């Protein structure tokens, strides 16, 4: 009802902000009792945030915000399966992808369990019969390449999890000999990409779709369908390509068997679907099922510390809280996702999605208009990729709080003979000094101290008082790298949860969608039926003039591909 | 002086309340402000009429451009004189692109003679290379060229090599041959950049000025362990070259010393694409002619940023309207959206640029500024992003966007029977977001189309957020080397109207030197038994985890990966 910024419990920690910019974090970090206090662990999984402009009484003020908002209710009402996406009237329910084979979640008054392990062994099946060449193509070769037509979070979460999984010892060894291939962008240029050095004899298409008429996706797959069939013949298209979907019709109508077809829920959001057969099929064509049932197993191990943890000890509370303290208290509009790990390249584009289109709201869940901003700007590249990109921003310009993340245990060790350190222990030593960096800073009598010029000490001047968080992981296998997935989901949902917001809906991509369908029809009058450009303001009608105005290359009506 | 205490300054503060009392759904139907709105050099033309502005406030910026005095710091920069006042150097990027018979001068030595000496140095040497004339230790011809390099070594040419991949033409001059960029020192990209090639057909190019890099040279000395493993101590000066001006430490490398390519300190590594950091891998993918079209784009454009009027100066618009967003309006981000999957990897490159030129806290003279400087850079391609996290661009936090979109295909496809191109679908979004985030929707609208007052609150639409839209007639190497110094000039601009030095990067000395230390401590406690000295309570935990794992191979001996 009231709005979470109305509460006494969120002035409350207005006024402690005054107390804690009077601290800074070069004496804050010399408490042995405050560092060990804000700590957390799980299992692989031990989270460091001593660093953040905090003390205990302000995670003590904030474990009471979040009981003022209902937090731990809200959260049990996401499990037990009530439909909290209520502008959708939809149940929110992506812990049940991982959930063991006996749990009882209902929704709509059924339990969904038994129905999400029946297309788990259905991918199980398919992917044995698949990897092992019973699978075979057209003109008999067995098909090692795949190809998963999607967009959005039919994109993100896969991609994530593939880059992951790629350079993992045990993972790497199962996907020998094949290659999984995203196909995203409706730009040609992406199917030119997606192809490349492929064979359609040797290919498959997973096409990616909950209704089966995305544009972006639909356009690829049927792209890459008379691809398919210039090659290889208008029969080829039931053996070489596949779907996850639910509408059976336009998924035979499109010519792939309804039997291939692999359905996921209406309860499964975009960019929760990475462990639904959006994600799971793929993964367990190119690494085989028992590494991705590895990597739903670590999900469902964070799902339950999530759900029963008490808050002091729960990781994704702790970080949702903290992330609400920095945006909505301390002021601090965006967030840096700096993993020291190259497995983790694509970590931060999906954290992008996660987070900006779940919190990128202006409304509460119940329609009042939110009088602070919400969702917060998430950007993020690898250590020491970013690094060497913008961390010179992050220590001396705008001050981002920072998610750094390291991997005890190397997925790719390298040592030479005669060298200081290895190279793993070469990455994390960054790892371990870019955080204190952060949190001390170098004052001007430092640099005075050392004989530096007058006139330089301002420029070489570090203010410190920066926060930052750690994660430090046991290693990189399937199953962490689900528990890690499985922490951000949780948290962004605790931020949605504490600002009073519905994380999982998405009506903010509407508005664009129909304005292209209106340009994609101006398009279509002025190519095929030479119609005079109409409707548009000055600004673009001048732009639809001069991209009209280079007109095609091709015959009327032809068909070309790259 | 200080540009916050200007008058023109103070005139701009108050203007934002005039903006603020319109709507760029009312300023979009001025016929009149959207033509003046916009700019045009060759193939680029520029539309900003979605700014939150009118040719006023453009007016306004001018005369803080003249209290700023812009057109006197950049004919300093042209003219070679060390602005780089904290370092000492000039900034002269512009001298990698001039023609041979310019007149650039640093300390009074005219340095474009020594930019064509390397340039000549660079296409004989690819020439010599592409003919097969240059074999390997086995006397293969090298394929396959893998650039070891960090930072602006990395991210500048990734980005223009990634442009240039689908171009039809430059795409045909490097058919069968691979460049790939090993920069994380993470040994998982070692491991990746040297998957599934064979070193008697690979070339390796280390890009360090020092040759003292602490991450690229530990990845250089790695894949040179990669090559003596497989073809002995003696193929080094055949598989190995460097972009360096440390003659001794490249003929100690191992590396002969003639194949040793320079560049200058008054190159800025953010600044170095142009240069033999960029210039010779790409002219070994894609041969010097290629590349020449690319420098000869940036020249273009440097030309027409130093003489062009400011109303008609493309980059000096672009720098004044983000400090406008920034300063004034208070946008503290910004989106950067190309609709072209080739140019995948602009953003990261101008999150470098960007961000570490102007994410500074002190004036060039050592003022501490009383605003924030520097944006926060991010984005990725459309209509990848557009499904990512335009929720948040649209309802969430105001992220002022660049748009960027090309006419011509670079690899255009159609189906018959389809009602448009892949091309013009994908551009359908490049014209229609930027209204969309313009016009927004009304609860007035909702509640005309009989959407239930419930859903109003979650469906409305602001609008009245601002965007800019480049329009490239195509994409190839000299359109990509003219949006490359449209983005390095608007930089400039933006950090010489703040007054601070776009040009020196100070704020990434402290975590290099803790890092220094850290790399200490591992060294004395994995090959010395140690303990963990030295470091906060919160280090010293996470340090004694990290070294609890010991290396699983023996004392001081190789490992390599996969």
């Amino acid at each position: 009802p009231a709005l979470i910024s109305d509460t006494d419990q969120w002035k409350a920690l207005q006024a402690h902000v005054g107390a804690i910019h009077k601290t800074h974090l070069r004496d804050l970090m010399t408490d042995a009792d405050r560092c060990k206090a804000m700590t957390a662990e799980f299992e692989g999984v031990f989270l460091d945030y001593s660093r953040q402009q905090a003390t205990t009484e302000t995670v003590d003020k904030l474990f009471k915000l979040a009981e003022a908002a209902k937090l731990k209710e809200k959260i049990d009402k996401m499990f037990k399966g009530e439909k909290i996406n209520t502008t959708e009237n939809r149940s929110v329910l992506h812990v049940a992808l991982r959930a063991p084979r006996d749990a009882v979640i209902n929704s709509d008054g059924v339990n969904v369990v038994p129905e999400v392990w029946a297309v788990k062994d259905k991918i199980k099946q398919f992917s044995e019969t698949f990897r092992s060449g019973s699978w075979v193509g057209a003109t008999g070769k067995p098909l090692t390449n795949v190809v998963s037509v999607g967009i959005g979070g039919s994109f993100l979460g896969p991609l994530f999890v593939h880059t992951a999984l790629q350079t993992d010892p045990e993972a790497a060894e199962s996907a020998k000999g094949r290659q999984l291939r995203f196909l995203a962008n409706v730009d040609p240029v992406d199917v030119a990409r997606s192809i490349k050095d492929l064979d359609p004899a040797t290919t498959l298409v997973v096409v990616v779709s909950k209704t089966f008429t995305t544009a972006e996706t639909m356009l690829n797959a049927r792209t890459i369908k008379e691809w398919i069939v210039s090659s290889l013949g208008p029969q080829a298209v039931s053996k070489h390509m596949i779907a996850v979907s639910t509408n059976l019709k336009l998924v035979k109508e499109f010519g792939i068997d309804p039997n291939n077809a692999f359905a996921f829920w209406d309860w499964v959001g975009g960019r929760y679907s990475v462990c639904s057969a959006v994600g799971v099929l793929p993964l367990s064509l190119q690494y085989g099922f028992p590494i991705v049932q590895k990597f739903l197993e670590g999900a469902s191990s964070i799902d339950n510390h999530f759900h029963t943890s008490s808050f002091e000890k729960n990781i994704p509370v702790l970080l949702g809280l903290l992330s609400v303290w920095n945006v909505s208290f301390l002021g601090y509009p965006a967030r840096a996702i700096l993993p020291y790990s190259q497995a983790l390249e694509k970590l931060a584009p999906h954290i992008q999605q996660l987070s900006m289109e779940s919190n990128g709201k202006g409304v509460s869940i119940d329609g009042v208009r939110l009088p602070y901003e919400a969702g917060e700007i998430d950007f993020g590249e690898p250590g020491t990729n970013g690094q060497h990109s913008f961390y010179q921003l992050i220590h001396q310009g705008r001050v981002i709080p920072c998610d750094f993340i390291g991997v005890i245990k190397s997925q790719q060790p390298v040592y030479l003979k005669g060298e200081t350190v290895s190279n793993h222990d070469e990455l994390m030593s960054n790892f371990f000094a870019q955080p204190d960096a952060l949190a001390y800073g170098k004052t001007p009598e430092q640099l005075h101290s050392e004989k530096v010029p007058e006139n330089l000490i301002s420029h070489k001047t570090f203010q410190g008082n920066r926060p930052s968080l750690s994660f430090l992981l046991s290693s990189l296998s399937a199953y962490e790298i689900g528990q890690l997935l499985s922490i951000y989901e949780h948290r962004i949902a605790v931020q949605g949860f504490i600002w009073g917001i519905n994380s999982f809906d998405q009506w903010g991509v509407e508005l664009g969608k129909s304005l292209a369908s209106t340009v994609r029809k101006q398009l279509h009058a002025s190519r095929m039926e030479g119609k005079p450009v109409e409707g548009f303001n000055p600004s673009s009608a001048s732009l639809l003039t001069r991209f009209l105005a280079v007109k095609p290359s091709t015959p009327y009506d032809t068909t070309v591909l790259p």
